[PDB]
Protein backbone atom coordinates (compact mmCIF):
# COMPACT_ATOMS: atom_id res chain seq x y z
CA UNK A 1 0.00 0.00 0.00
CA UNK A 2 1.51 3.40 -1.20
CA UNK A 3 1.64 6.47 1.66
CA UNK A 4 0.52 3.83 4.45
CA UNK A 5 1.67 6.66 7.36
CA UNK A 6 -0.83 8.84 5.54
CA UNK A 7 1.65 12.03 5.37
CA UNK A 8 0.75 14.64 2.94
CA UNK A 9 2.89 14.82 -0.55
CA UNK A 10 3.80 17.62 -2.99
CA UNK A 11 3.90 16.93 -6.15
CA UNK A 12 6.55 18.86 -9.26
CA UNK A 13 4.69 17.89 -12.58
CA UNK A 14 6.40 18.83 -15.74
CA UNK A 15 4.71 21.02 -17.83
CA UNK A 16 3.66 18.03 -20.02
CA UNK A 17 2.32 16.27 -17.22
CA UNK A 18 0.20 19.65 -16.34
CA UNK A 19 -1.59 18.76 -19.39
CA UNK A 20 -4.21 16.05 -18.32
CA UNK A 21 -5.74 17.04 -15.11
CA UNK A 22 -7.93 14.01 -14.76
CA UNK A 23 -4.76 11.85 -15.37
CA UNK A 24 -2.38 13.23 -13.15
CA UNK A 25 -4.92 13.46 -10.39
CA UNK A 26 -5.00 9.21 -10.79
CA UNK A 27 -1.26 9.58 -10.95
CA UNK A 28 -1.04 10.80 -7.56
CA UNK A 29 -3.52 8.55 -6.21
CA UNK A 30 -1.36 5.94 -7.59
CA UNK A 31 1.33 7.19 -5.55
CA UNK A 32 -0.30 7.11 -1.91
CA UNK A 33 -2.05 10.60 -2.06
CA UNK A 34 -5.11 10.42 -1.54
CA UNK A 35 -4.19 8.51 2.08
CA UNK A 36 -3.64 11.96 3.65
CA UNK A 37 -6.78 13.83 2.96
CA UNK A 38 -4.73 16.67 1.19
CA UNK A 39 -2.01 17.25 -1.02
CA UNK A 40 0.06 20.31 -2.66
CA UNK A 41 1.03 20.49 -6.18
CA UNK A 42 3.81 22.97 -7.13
CA UNK A 43 2.96 24.24 -11.01
CA UNK A 44 5.54 23.90 -13.51
CA UNK A 45 7.53 26.74 -13.71
CA UNK A 46 6.30 27.67 -16.82
CA UNK A 47 2.95 28.28 -15.65
CA UNK A 48 0.71 31.30 -14.57
CA UNK A 49 -2.65 31.86 -13.70
CA UNK A 50 -2.76 35.01 -15.21
CA UNK A 51 -0.49 37.93 -16.33
CA UNK A 52 -0.99 40.05 -13.28
CA UNK A 53 -2.77 40.84 -10.11
CA UNK A 54 -2.80 44.42 -10.89
CA UNK A 55 -6.41 44.89 -11.02
CA UNK A 56 -8.85 43.63 -9.03
CA UNK A 57 -9.34 45.96 -6.23
CA UNK A 58 -12.39 46.99 -8.06
CA UNK A 59 -13.85 43.38 -7.37
CA UNK A 60 -16.69 43.34 -4.62
CA UNK A 61 -17.11 41.44 -1.27
CA UNK A 62 -20.98 41.83 -1.05
CA UNK A 63 -20.79 40.06 2.68
CA UNK A 64 -17.88 40.02 4.20
CA UNK A 65 -18.04 37.85 7.37
CA UNK A 66 -16.67 38.87 10.68
CA UNK A 67 -15.49 35.56 12.19
CA UNK A 68 -16.65 35.93 16.21
CA UNK A 69 -14.95 32.96 18.13
CA UNK A 70 -16.51 31.48 21.63
CA UNK A 71 -14.73 29.08 23.78
CA UNK A 72 -11.26 28.06 24.51
CA UNK A 73 -8.13 28.90 22.86
CA UNK A 74 -8.22 25.60 21.55
CA UNK A 75 -11.54 24.40 21.28
CA UNK A 76 -13.90 26.69 20.02
CA UNK A 77 -16.54 27.43 17.69
CA UNK A 78 -17.03 30.82 15.24
CA UNK A 79 -19.78 32.50 14.32
CA UNK A 80 -20.22 34.72 11.13
CA UNK A 81 -21.31 37.95 11.34
CA UNK A 82 -22.26 39.93 8.13
CA UNK A 83 -20.75 43.30 7.58
CA UNK A 84 -21.59 45.86 4.82
CA UNK A 85 -20.12 45.69 1.76
CA UNK A 86 -16.75 46.50 0.80
CA UNK A 87 -14.42 46.13 -2.46
CA UNK A 88 -11.20 43.74 -2.58
CA UNK A 89 -9.13 47.11 -2.58
CA UNK A 90 -11.04 48.63 0.64
CA UNK A 91 -10.53 44.91 2.53
CA UNK A 92 -6.77 44.45 1.64
CA UNK A 93 -6.10 47.99 3.44
CA UNK A 94 -8.76 46.80 6.15
CA UNK A 95 -6.52 43.62 6.30
CA UNK A 96 -3.06 45.82 6.65
CA UNK A 97 -4.37 47.72 9.35
CA UNK A 98 -2.49 48.18 13.26
CA UNK A 99 -6.22 46.06 14.32
CA UNK A 100 -5.96 43.23 11.58
CA UNK A 101 -2.54 42.99 10.57
CA UNK A 102 -0.09 39.91 10.86
CA UNK A 103 2.07 40.79 13.87
CA UNK A 104 6.06 40.46 14.15
CA UNK A 105 6.87 36.85 14.01
CA UNK A 106 9.80 34.80 13.10
CA UNK A 107 9.02 32.24 10.90
CA UNK A 108 5.58 29.98 10.50
CA UNK A 109 5.85 27.79 13.32
CA UNK A 110 6.19 30.88 15.57
CA UNK A 111 2.86 32.90 14.01
CA UNK A 112 1.20 29.09 14.49
CA UNK A 113 1.75 29.55 18.19
CA UNK A 114 0.46 32.97 18.13
CA UNK A 115 -2.99 31.85 16.18
CA UNK A 116 -3.57 29.42 18.55
CA UNK A 117 -2.72 31.09 21.27
CA UNK A 118 -4.72 34.16 20.65
CA UNK A 119 -7.37 33.60 17.75
CA UNK A 120 -9.96 33.73 20.13
CA UNK A 121 -9.45 37.17 21.48
CA UNK A 122 -10.14 38.70 17.95
CA UNK A 123 -12.73 38.77 15.48
CA UNK A 124 -10.76 38.68 11.82
CA UNK A 125 -13.06 39.56 8.93
CA UNK A 126 -12.88 37.11 6.29
CA UNK A 127 -14.19 37.80 2.45
CA UNK A 128 -15.56 34.00 1.65
CA UNK A 129 -17.47 32.05 -1.25
CA UNK A 130 -17.65 34.94 -3.80
CA UNK A 131 -18.45 33.60 -6.59
CA UNK A 132 -16.45 34.18 -9.34
CA UNK A 133 -12.41 33.37 -10.86
CA UNK A 134 -8.88 35.05 -11.77
CA UNK A 135 -8.02 32.59 -13.94
CA UNK A 136 -7.08 33.94 -17.21
CA UNK A 137 -9.06 32.67 -19.92
CA UNK A 138 -6.01 31.61 -22.10
CA UNK A 139 -4.71 29.79 -18.85
CA UNK A 140 -5.41 25.72 -20.49
CA UNK A 141 -3.80 23.94 -17.61
CA UNK A 142 -5.23 23.85 -14.13
CA UNK A 143 -7.70 26.35 -14.83
CA UNK A 144 -10.11 26.49 -12.24
CA UNK A 145 -12.86 27.70 -14.19
CA UNK A 146 -13.13 25.02 -16.93
CA UNK A 147 -12.52 21.69 -14.95
CA UNK A 148 -14.79 18.71 -16.08
CA UNK A 149 -17.96 19.16 -13.92
CA UNK A 150 -19.00 17.25 -11.31
CA UNK A 151 -22.68 16.62 -12.97
CA UNK A 152 -21.19 15.31 -16.24
CA UNK A 153 -18.83 12.47 -13.99
CA UNK A 154 -22.00 11.35 -12.53
CA UNK A 155 -23.39 11.08 -15.67
CA UNK A 156 -20.38 9.55 -17.15
CA UNK A 157 -19.70 6.92 -14.49
CA UNK A 158 -23.62 6.50 -13.52
CA UNK A 159 -25.72 6.93 -16.89
CA UNK A 160 -27.99 9.69 -15.23
CA UNK A 161 -28.28 13.44 -16.42
CA UNK A 162 -28.71 16.07 -13.67
CA UNK A 163 -29.78 19.48 -13.60
CA UNK A 164 -26.51 21.63 -11.45
CA UNK A 165 -23.82 23.64 -12.27
CA UNK A 166 -20.04 23.43 -10.66
CA UNK A 167 -18.70 26.88 -10.74
CA UNK A 168 -14.97 28.31 -8.36
CA UNK A 169 -15.55 30.58 -5.32
CA UNK A 170 -12.90 33.24 -4.41
CA UNK A 171 -11.42 33.64 -1.18
CA UNK A 172 -10.35 36.62 0.76
CA UNK A 173 -8.71 36.58 3.94
CA UNK A 174 -6.60 38.14 6.81
CA UNK A 175 -4.94 37.68 9.30
CA UNK A 176 -6.48 35.07 11.84
CA UNK A 177 -9.26 34.57 9.45
CA UNK A 178 -10.39 30.74 10.02
CA UNK A 179 -11.71 27.66 8.02
CA UNK A 180 -13.25 25.74 10.56
CA UNK A 181 -12.95 21.70 10.41
CA UNK A 182 -14.63 20.26 7.53
CA UNK A 183 -15.43 17.68 4.30
CA UNK A 184 -16.40 18.67 1.31
CA UNK A 185 -20.14 18.71 0.37
CA UNK A 186 -21.21 15.22 -0.60
CA UNK A 187 -16.93 14.52 0.68
CA UNK A 188 -16.11 15.82 -2.54
CA UNK A 189 -12.56 16.66 -3.62
CA UNK A 190 -11.66 19.94 -3.88
CA UNK A 191 -8.86 22.01 -5.33
CA UNK A 192 -7.69 25.29 -3.97
CA UNK A 193 -4.99 27.64 -5.64
CA UNK A 194 -3.45 30.69 -4.03
CA UNK A 195 -3.45 33.34 -6.21
CA UNK A 196 -1.33 35.96 -4.00
CA UNK A 197 -0.63 37.25 -0.92
CA UNK A 198 0.19 35.97 2.70
CA UNK A 199 0.48 31.84 3.03
CA UNK A 200 -2.67 29.45 4.30
CA UNK A 201 -1.98 27.03 7.28
CA UNK A 202 -4.31 23.52 6.85
CA UNK A 203 -4.74 21.07 9.08
CA UNK A 204 -6.44 17.40 7.98
CA UNK A 205 -6.90 14.37 9.08
CA UNK A 206 -6.51 11.04 6.82
CA UNK A 207 -9.74 9.57 5.17
CA UNK A 208 -9.79 6.62 7.35
CA UNK A 209 -9.42 7.96 10.30
CA UNK A 210 -12.24 10.89 10.04
CA UNK A 211 -14.56 9.08 12.49
CA UNK A 212 -11.77 9.80 14.98
CA UNK A 213 -12.23 12.89 14.65
CA UNK A 214 -16.06 12.81 14.51
CA UNK A 215 -15.80 11.15 17.88
CA UNK A 216 -13.80 13.94 19.24
CA UNK A 217 -15.92 16.58 18.12
CA UNK A 218 -19.02 15.10 19.62
CA UNK A 219 -17.10 14.93 22.70
CA UNK A 220 -15.77 18.44 22.51
CA UNK A 221 -19.28 19.82 21.09
CA UNK A 222 -21.70 18.17 23.06
CA UNK A 223 -24.83 20.46 23.08
CA UNK A 224 -23.97 20.87 18.87
CA UNK A 225 -23.85 16.88 18.81
CA UNK A 226 -27.51 16.64 20.33
CA UNK A 227 -28.58 19.15 18.05
CA UNK A 228 -27.29 16.89 14.97
CA UNK A 229 -25.48 14.12 13.97
CA UNK A 230 -23.95 15.53 11.43
CA UNK A 231 -22.96 19.22 13.26
CA UNK A 232 -19.33 19.45 11.50
CA UNK A 233 -21.48 20.38 7.78
CA UNK A 234 -22.29 23.50 9.78
CA UNK A 235 -18.66 24.51 9.24
CA UNK A 236 -18.32 26.21 12.56
CA UNK A 237 -16.03 23.60 14.93
CA UNK A 238 -12.28 24.69 15.45
CA UNK A 239 -10.07 21.99 17.33
CA UNK A 240 -6.26 23.01 17.87
CA UNK A 241 -3.17 20.62 16.92
CA UNK A 242 -2.48 20.71 20.66
CA UNK A 243 -5.97 19.03 21.33
CA UNK A 244 -5.88 16.74 18.92
CA UNK A 245 -2.23 15.12 19.63
CA UNK A 246 -3.33 15.04 22.99
CA UNK A 247 -6.70 12.75 22.32
CA UNK A 248 -4.40 10.85 19.69
CA UNK A 249 -6.27 11.65 16.21
CA UNK A 250 -3.93 11.20 13.56
CA UNK A 251 -3.55 14.35 11.71
CA UNK A 252 -0.86 16.33 9.19
CA UNK A 253 0.16 19.82 8.84
CA UNK A 254 1.25 22.10 5.91
CA UNK A 255 1.68 25.68 4.70
CA UNK A 256 0.49 26.71 1.11
CA UNK A 257 2.47 29.71 -0.17
CA UNK A 258 1.31 31.76 -2.99
CA UNK A 259 1.20 30.14 -6.60
CA UNK A 260 1.29 26.42 -5.07
CA UNK A 261 -2.52 24.10 -5.40
CA UNK A 262 -3.82 22.18 -2.26
CA UNK A 263 -6.51 19.21 -3.07
CA UNK A 264 -8.87 17.87 -0.78
CA UNK A 265 -9.35 14.31 -0.60
CA UNK A 266 -13.32 12.21 -0.09
CA UNK A 267 -13.76 12.52 3.61
CA UNK A 268 -10.59 14.58 4.37
CA UNK A 269 -11.48 16.35 6.93
CA UNK A 270 -9.58 19.69 7.03
CA UNK A 271 -9.28 23.18 8.73
CA UNK A 272 -7.12 26.39 8.77
CA UNK A 273 -5.89 30.01 8.82
CA UNK A 274 -4.98 32.36 6.80
CA UNK A 275 -1.00 34.12 7.36
CA UNK A 276 -2.50 37.57 6.32
CA UNK A 277 -4.00 39.75 3.34
CA UNK A 278 -4.40 36.69 0.35
CA UNK A 279 -7.04 35.50 -1.94
CA UNK A 280 -7.73 31.53 -3.39
CA UNK A 281 -9.92 30.60 -5.42
CA UNK A 282 -11.93 26.51 -4.76
CA UNK A 283 -13.90 24.54 -6.46
CA UNK A 284 -15.12 21.00 -5.85
CA UNK A 285 -14.48 18.29 -8.15
CA UNK A 286 -15.32 14.48 -8.96
CA UNK A 287 -13.68 11.29 -10.14
CA UNK A 288 -14.90 7.50 -10.52
CA UNK A 289 -13.11 7.06 -7.01
CA UNK A 290 -15.81 9.56 -5.33
CA UNK A 291 -19.14 7.88 -6.05
CA UNK A 292 -18.41 5.65 -2.97
CA UNK A 293 -17.98 8.18 -1.09
CA UNK A 294 -20.35 10.38 -1.96
CA UNK A 295 -23.08 7.32 -1.45
CA UNK A 296 -21.83 7.03 2.06
CA UNK A 297 -21.20 10.75 2.75
CA UNK A 298 -23.22 12.31 6.40
CA UNK A 299 -25.79 14.08 6.00
CA UNK A 300 -27.06 17.47 8.24
CA UNK A 301 -31.28 17.42 7.67
CA UNK A 302 -31.26 19.99 11.35
CA UNK A 303 -31.76 22.91 8.77
CA UNK A 304 -28.23 24.33 9.73
CA UNK A 305 -25.70 23.48 6.84
CA UNK A 306 -27.59 24.99 3.92
CA UNK A 307 -25.90 24.69 0.53
CA UNK A 308 -25.96 24.73 -3.15
CA UNK A 309 -29.02 24.35 -5.47
CA UNK A 310 -26.53 21.46 -7.34
CA UNK A 311 -26.34 18.95 -4.00
CA UNK A 312 -29.87 18.21 -4.28
CA UNK A 313 -29.58 16.20 -7.41
CA UNK A 314 -26.65 14.43 -5.17
CA UNK A 315 -28.52 13.26 -2.71
CA UNK A 316 -31.37 12.92 -4.96
CA UNK A 317 -29.54 9.91 -7.08
CA UNK A 318 -27.16 8.68 -4.75
CA UNK A 319 -28.63 8.75 -1.66
CA UNK A 320 -32.05 8.15 -2.47
CA UNK A 321 -33.55 7.05 1.08
CA UNK A 322 -31.78 10.09 3.40
CA UNK A 323 -33.30 12.71 0.61
CA UNK A 324 -37.06 13.49 1.62
CA UNK A 325 -35.21 13.92 5.42
CA UNK A 326 -32.65 16.27 3.70
CA UNK A 327 -34.53 18.10 1.90
CA UNK A 328 -37.13 18.85 4.55
CA UNK A 329 -33.36 20.98 6.29
CA UNK A 330 -32.85 22.61 3.28
CA UNK A 331 -37.12 23.84 3.24
O1 LIG B 1 -9.55 28.55 1.87
C1 LIG B 1 -10.55 28.40 2.67
O2 LIG B 1 -11.01 29.29 3.49
C2 LIG B 1 -11.30 27.13 2.75
N1 LIG B 1 -11.00 26.23 1.61
C3 LIG B 1 -11.34 24.96 1.61
O3 LIG B 1 -11.94 24.40 2.60
C4 LIG B 1 -11.07 24.13 0.42
O4 LIG B 1 -10.45 24.62 -0.54
O5 LIG B 1 -11.57 22.99 0.43
MG1 LIG C 1 -11.08 44.98 -10.13
NI1 LIG D 1 -12.77 22.62 2.12
ZN1 LIG E 1 -27.15 20.11 11.20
Amino acid sequence: AQNPNCNIMIFHPTKEEFNDFDKYIAYMESQGAHRAGLAKIIPPKEWKARETYDNISEILIATPLQQVASGRAGVFTQYHKKKKAMTVGEYRHLANSKKYQTPPHQNFEDLERKYWKNRIYNSPIYGADISGSLFDENTKQWNLGHLGTIQDLLEKECGVVIEGVNTPYLYFGMWKTTFAWHTEDMDLYSINYLHLGEPKTWYVVPPEHGQRLERLARELFPGSSRGCGAFLRHKVALISPTVLKENGIPFNRITQEAGEFMVTFPYGYHAGFNHGFNCAEAINFATPRWIDYGKMASQCSCGEARVTFSMDAFVRILQPERYDLWKRGQD
